Order: C-alpha cells, then sequence, then structure tokens
C-alpha cells in the first residue's frame, strides 16, 4: 500500500497509524439500507413509538 | 582436384553477447506496483520511520 517513506514533509506526517484492520464501511447504502447510519438526536435513554396491532 | 586447392573457411565476428537467462523485465509496472524501483538512496547503512502503532 502507501509508504510515503520517500519524502518527509513533516515527521510522521500522517504517514501511517495502522488506523484499522476490519472492514467497517457497512452503513446505509453500503448495507443496502439494512444498517442505516443516521444523525438525529433524541432525549432520555429510550425512544418509544406506538403503532396499532 | 580439390586436394590441390588451398581452401579457406569463412569466419566472422557477429558482435553479440547474451545478457542473462531468467526474466528481469517482470519487475515493476508488470507487477502492478508490487515491486518498486524508485531512485531515492539512503545514507548510512539503514533508514527508519515511526508510525505510532
Amino acid at each position: 500500500a502507501l509508504s510515503d517513506l520517500q519524502v518527509f514533509n513533516d515527521w510522521a506526517y500522517k504517514t501511517m497509524s495502522e488506523v484499522l484492520d476490519q472492514q467497517v464501511e457497512l452503513f446505509n447504502g453500503a448495507t443496502r439500507g439494512a444498517i442505516i447510519l443516521r444523525s438525529a438526536g433524541n432525549t432520555g435513554d429510550l425512544s418509544e413509538a406506538a403503532f396499532w396491532a
């Protein structure tokens, strides 16, 4: 993969941090909507919705 | 008769030499960047870099 050992713009300038080894791109379209990643806050420690039976 | 004639055989110098036996073209680009030949040299006997694990 990327090495960037050739040029050192700065010392360890974002060159590597072994950021992660597991595939984690599984959200929204990546999971075809199966695992939807959203951003909408709600209060308390729950979120209750009611629908008819 | 041919025995009475002084016969000379042909000779020439074909000015060639054989580079090697194995294939060394298949080294970069042919290997999709798996093996790289860049032209940066390092002093001392070694080089190092850090990436914070």
